[PDB]
């Protein structure tokens, strides 16, 4: 009766665990059940992800008041400051469903599960800090400078992250070997600064120790490869050997051992990750099985009560009647253990539709259009008249961008766009009169070709509509939409299948390296900040400086410049120019602040881009 | 009797070949063992690689006359002309060796074989239309200006080598696949340069066709990442997002795509070459068993027969005694097939010994001497002294370069010298009455450490013998010689041996790949000689320009000057200067000169380069 019930909600918990790959280590009660069954729905995870990105959207409305149109300083209609009330209302609001977050999964895992999970202790200590903090900002009128509870924010990210959690892990094991190749690497340089201070002092780039240091850590990255050494090589032709072998170490031999390193490994990541997924779903149907098993009993299974719990769980329909069906084909035997897991592999099937097409009521106008349809030619003939549009695109923009910037034709430009948009009208209303409404929609492609017609036209018959033949700013819109046609071009993809397999298959695996680069960008932004925030003002300079280029667009002021700013050093051209002017500005001690970035960024996480492309390249061959 | 000696020649040839992995295609005959045994020695075929290094030495004596102190051209004393009989007469003496090259391999090996190897009809080829244009340049006097002979000598270092040949076959399995993604890079830029043109020209840089095509293939590869975008990212911050989605498609996804594709080929690099190796030895000593097997003869090989082939051989006595005492172990009994092939696995054992120290007369005095020396604290205070030298270096470098540098102290800095050099003199000179003149030079690191202390000695007695205390200038020889002491601090990693592990196996393994960059500076070099060979003419300017910056130096007037300038769009930093400047002197068709360099060089070699690195590191594991 009661333990009748009890068991069918530890069958329908541990198949529903078995299907999305989850572990059995929680506690079983009641009405737990209840709860963990609704914890883990659609709406509930998805609040918490919307949650996420919240606080993390915050820092564009805080008190740096990232609001402008230009990030220039030495023109900026500055200011716009939200009140003390509701920036630090939605930060707690926030802070609430985190506790939540917390407690409900403490409450479901064991207490002493608790104690000894790292991660939800420092999902524990986050939160007080990050609580303590909000209290003390609030007794001020908001006055504190510095806000260190906005660094703690990106370990909401981390906790709920399953693939981060691997990532960094990959990560930690390949430590004490980078550590040794920049040990080596450290070596090499202070050896060339005392071997080129003899040299050259014997060059404004050799005359000093922290000077000298710095230009060859410049050359270390090629940021200056021929600027530093055309006052040596202009003396002699000889001091060209004494830069040719310092890049062919530092940059060839030492950069690229970094990547190998780092990919040593990421070497068996997908294999290991499908494994562990095949192990959890292994013991998870087997737990299932051997509660079932004893339900109230030779060994074996009853199906009317599979009958109940294939009925109760979440799953697509097509495995659903597929499972239903098989244990109907089954009689009323008890059903073995081999017999009980390999029933559990119609989970690895897939099947695609698109949808059935429809007729008409007239038998000779339906039969003339349907096989003119199935034709192949047909999005071939749009596939032309696109290639058309594109040319006409390019003759006109290279035709007037010569001459007469300010009054041109544009006569015919009006009719070509006519006559591509209403037979691109046609074509689709002749589909969805071939195919259906539920017809049509089944494409993807027809989605992305439906949307951008239907958008054009309300484009074009503007400009009918103001004109009859804001002129240029609505022909520069029209035109720009026009080239986005090219990309249903693109995916007919026959003899280069290797390179769009994987472009799919990358973007289905970066929720984990998308996720470390905003971890690392939302850190240094707000160090960055703090540190640099009103250094630079702009009320005759050297002809390659910071002020000679106009480079006043790069600075700490906010959340949007200093992610445009960091950006631009972490492509490591002309990162000299930065160095020479936040010294000149805030000391010279903000060198290793860009050090510092300069190893996170360039070094650490474009080697795990590439170890990261590698592996899903090489990937079922 | 004849067929008796006859058996035994091709015995010898066989063994020979099966040692050093060669194959058995050669026609079997009297004298041309004579030959095969000849050609392959140690004097021939070191010959044949000085005669390879001199017409590749030559091009820096030719008419551009590279033997200058600078290759600035604001001042440059210039010419040194050879006459017209030294240079010819060095280019025909090693086309006659290479023409008794090809003689002698191809009447070696079978004259169907020739004809159907493609590498030795490209050597005839080659050398016919080196020596039409040799006898063409001759008849007139030397005025002719490009010479077409000099294009084709990299083919003879190709032709000889036998792991280029291997590598030149891994990048053509390749090919296919680099030129979709070559074609999707360039599908990718036009469309850029379209939607680039419509936001910006409704910039200096977005004004016309070719100039906003150039710009954004120089931001492909990041050389101005600042500097493209400013004025656009000074009008709205929303610009940003059209430069930061260009360069995470263009340089993010689609180099590093470049990659994988080109490692997807070198994966199985090593251990392909090892099998193949084996392969080799396998039928190498089957073929030398079947032929001795059926020298006069149940189904076996006498060990008389033995113990004349084993003696003539070429082979380390190690491995020689080894092999003549298993066989003198043997007794008369005929040596059975699977028993033939096991006994060569012999050689497979490598012996490493160093040398046996040697004592003296008196009993108390040797005993001391040797136990204190067999010490391993010995090497220690040698390291602590030499340790002790660097820093004195350090500190001094750093105490004088600030201030005062006409007239400095130098006081202790000889007396540092003197303690130091001295000390070293006695330790080896203690080493050698401990260990011997022969137990001495056992160790590598002892020769490095000899042959620099006796080094210094004579540098420092120098300064010695015309001072007591040019000063200068050998006070900074003394400096600069000191420094390579901490060479000899490197070689004790205990903890880190995979990084020296793998830089010994890099070493070995680059006799394709630094071929390979040989073969492509010395052909892009001297195309770009007779291209640009006085277009730059020195006799006020932008403030970014080649003419601001003093690039002077890089031009093509020699060979030497070429390399560096090569070098210099090899390390893609600032090559937009360099086509800006070479638009303006030569025309706008030289862009496509650079960009086929830096296909080749940039793209190609150092992708080609990470591949390599890769497969040598993931190796015996």
């Amino acid at each position: 009766a009661a333990r009748w019930d009890l068991c069918i909600d530890q069958a329908v918990v541990f198949i529903e665990d078995a299907i999305q790959y989850r572990s059995i280590n929680h506690r079983v009660d009641a009405s737990s059940m209840w709860l963990y069954r609704r914890y883990y729905s659609n709406v509930c995870q998805r609040t918490l992800s919307f949650t996420i990105f919240l606080i993390l959207f915050l820092a564009f409305i805080e008190t740096p008041s990232s609001l402008t149109s230009t990030a220039d300083v030495r023109y900026r209609a500055a200011p716009w400051e939200p009140p003390c009330g509701l920036t630090e209302s939605v930060e707690v609001l926030c802070l609430l469903v985190f506790a939540a977050d917390l407690s409900v999964k403490g409450y479901l895992f064991g207490w002493a599960h608790f104690q000894k999970n790292l991660w939800l202790l420092g999902y524990l200590v986050v939160l007080v800090v990050s609580l303590v903090d909000w209290t003390v900002s609030l007794s001020l009128v908001c006055h504190e400078p510095l806000r260190i509870r906005r660094l703690l924010r990106p370990f909401f990210l981390l906790q709920n992250s399953s693939m981060m959690k691997k990532t960094l892990k990959c990560i930690r094991w390949s430590l004490p070997e980078m550590a040794s190749v920049g040990l080596l690497l450290a070596i090499h340089l202070c050896l060339f600064t005392m071997f080129g201070m003899l040299l050259f002092a014997g060059l404004t780039y050799f005359q000093n120790l922290p000077e000298s240091l710095t230009s060859l850590l410049v050359l270390l990255t090629t940021a200056n490869n021929p600027d530093v050494m055309i006052p040596a090589y202009s003396k002699n032709r000889a001091y060209a050997i004494f830069f040719i072998v310092f890049t062919v170490i530092g940059s060839l031999f030492l950069m690229n051992l970094l990547t190998a390193i780092i990919y040593s490994q990421f070497r068996g990541y997908l294999m290991k990750s499908l494994q562990t997924s095949l192990f959890r779903r292994r013991l998870g149907t087997r737990a299932a099985f051997e509660v079932l098993s004893s339900m109230v009993g030779a060994v074996g299974v009853k199906p009317q009560n599979l009958l109940q719990v294939l009925q109760k769980v979440q799953l697509d329909s097509s495995h659903k009647q597929a499972m239903m069906e098989k244990v109907r084909s089954y009689g009323s035997v008890l059903l073995s253990a081999e017999e009980f897991q390999k029933l559990f592999n119609e989970l690895d099937r897939s099947v695609v539709k698109e949808h059935p097409p429809r007729p008409e009521y007239q038998s000779p106008f339906l039969q003339s259009a349907q096989f003119l349809f199935g034709h192949y030619y047909f999005d071939y003939l749009g596939n032309l008249i696109a290639l058309a549009n594109l040319v006409s695109i390019c003759v006109f923009l290279v035709l007037d961008a010569d001459v007469l910037p300010a009054e041109r034709d544009d006569f015919i430009l009006g009719i070509l766009n006519c006559v591509f948009i209403v037979y691109y009208l046609l074509e689709m209303l002749l589909k969805v009169f071939a195919l259906g409404l539920r017809g049509y929609l089944s494409y993807p492609s027809n989605v992305f070709d439906g949307l951008l017609t239907v958008v054009l036209l309300v484009l074009e018959i503007s400009t009918l509509a103001v004109y009859r033949l804001s002129l240029w700013d609505m022909t520069r819109m029209l035109n720009m939409l026009i080239v986005f046609r090219f990309l249903r071009i693109i995916p007919s993809m026959k003899p280069m299948a290797v390179v769009a397999s994987t472009v799919l298959g990358l973007v289905q695996n970066m929720r984990a390296f998308g996720g470390i680069l905003v971890v690392v960008y939302y850190v240094f932004a707000i160090i960055g900040i703090n540190l640099f925030r009103g250094v630079i003002v702009a009320l005759s300079a050297p002809c390659g400086s910071f002020e000679q280029l106009e480079y006043w667009a790069n600075n700490f002021d906010d959340f949007a410049a200093a992610l445009v700013t960091l950006w631009n050093l972490m492509v490591v051209n002309n990162w000299q120019v930065f160095l020479d002017a936040y010294r000149r500005y805030s000391g010279p001690w903000s060198k290793i602040y860009f050090v510092l970035w300069w190893l996170v960024s360039s070094v650490i996480w474009v080697n795990l881009f590439l170890a990261l492309i590698l592996e899903n390249f090489l990937h079922k061959w």
